[PDB]
């Protein structure tokens, strides 16, 4: 459970990245697909993507980005309470596009990569620990759904 303090630390953040969702995105999905090559085999809009100039010139890669970031924006929004948020996207991840828990620590890890990198004001060790643990919360509540819906994750 987060306190407020945390909460605010993460809102804090987000709106710099509500400043330019789309590049924020970009950047994001760019780390995600480079560090982790196989996520990317998860898209079959994105697999054929060879390299980061193909990845920043893709415009459906963009609109994927800024779709992501409003989703988790939304349920950051929450401060915890996103039962209703969490539904939907685990079921789809679980049932549809097969996303295990792995992956959404991957592209949790690529989101802290990328607000530390651009947002050293509002992305301090205190700020990143706030932000850690409501992504932990997140992956916690996305895989206790998972486990309802019999995906192992």
């Amino acid at each position: 459970v987060l306190s407020e303090g945390e909460w605010q630390l993460v809102l804090h953040v987000w709106a710099k990245v509500e400043a330019d969702v789309a590049g924020h995105g970009q950047d994001i999905l760019i780390r995600l697909f480079k560090s982790h090559p196989e996520t990317l085999e998860k898209f079959d809009r994105f697999k054929h993507l060879k390299t980061e100039a193909e990845m920043k010139a893709s415009e459906d890669l963009k609109k994927a980005g800024v779709t992501v970031l409003t989703a988790l924006g939304a349920i950051l929004k929450k401060k915890g309470h996103h039962e209703a948020e969490l539904k939907p996207l685990a079921q789809s991840h679980a049932t549809k596009h097969k996303i295990p828990i792995k992956y959404l620590e991957f592209i949790s890890e690529a989101i802290i990569h990328v607000l530390h990198s651009r947002h050293p004001g509002n992305f301090g060790a205190d700020a990143q620990g706030a932000m850690n643990k409501a992504l932990e919360l997140f992956r916690k509540d996305i895989a206790a759904k998972y486990k309802e819906l019999g995906y192992q994750g």
